[PDB]
């Protein structure tokens, strides 16, 4: 039930469907929020990547997040807010070689995956908005039910 691919688009999804997003640049990979107490934005950071401030537009706002990868595989970091006055920390990284990454609606939450394949994890995130959260997608995705979770599991952390 993996449908897809689509391109670079804005929307929102419903609740109950996986986003799995092909990310085949570094930068950022997808900005998403409510504008009230959820901003996440990923950034992909290629391979071998020694410590460095790097600037990102997101949300319309330049940015700047000192960065680093110190391994052969793809970092996609995401930096989260719940206020827009609020600095963007990493709360999770996705160690990745499947350059897949995942974002769910359910349950008053938004999952994603973190971790490093091919063992990531989905993770779970709050808010009082689930319905406004919307999404920039930069890359190519693909949309797969929350019913084949197993399956969207297997391809974030062994690939399409």
């Amino acid at each position: 039930m993996l449908d897809g691919p689509y391109q670079p688009t804005t929307f929102t999804p419903p609740s109950d469907y996986w986003i799995l997003i092909n990310s085949n640049t570094n930068g950022v990979v997808y900005e998403s929020t409510n504008n009230s107490d959820f901003w996440t934005a990923v950034i992909a950071v290629e391979p071998h990547v020694d410590p460095v401030d790097r600037q990102y537009n997101v949300f319309g706002e330049n940015k700047q997040f000192n960065v680093r990868n110190d391994s052969d595989k793809w970092k996609f970091l995401e930096m989260f807010r719940g206020s827009s006055q609020n600095d963007f920390y990493n709360r999770r990284t996705l160690t990745s070689n499947t350059r897949l990454v995942g974002i769910l609606k359910y349950g008053g939450r938004i999952w994603t995956f973190h971790g490093e394949t091919p063992r990531a994890t989905t993770d779970s995130s709050n808010t009082a908005n689930l319905n406004g959260i919307s999404i920039t997608i930069h890359s190519e995705f693909y949309i797969i039910p929350r019913s084949q979770e197993s399956k969207c599991n297997e391809y974030i952390n062994n690939g399409l």
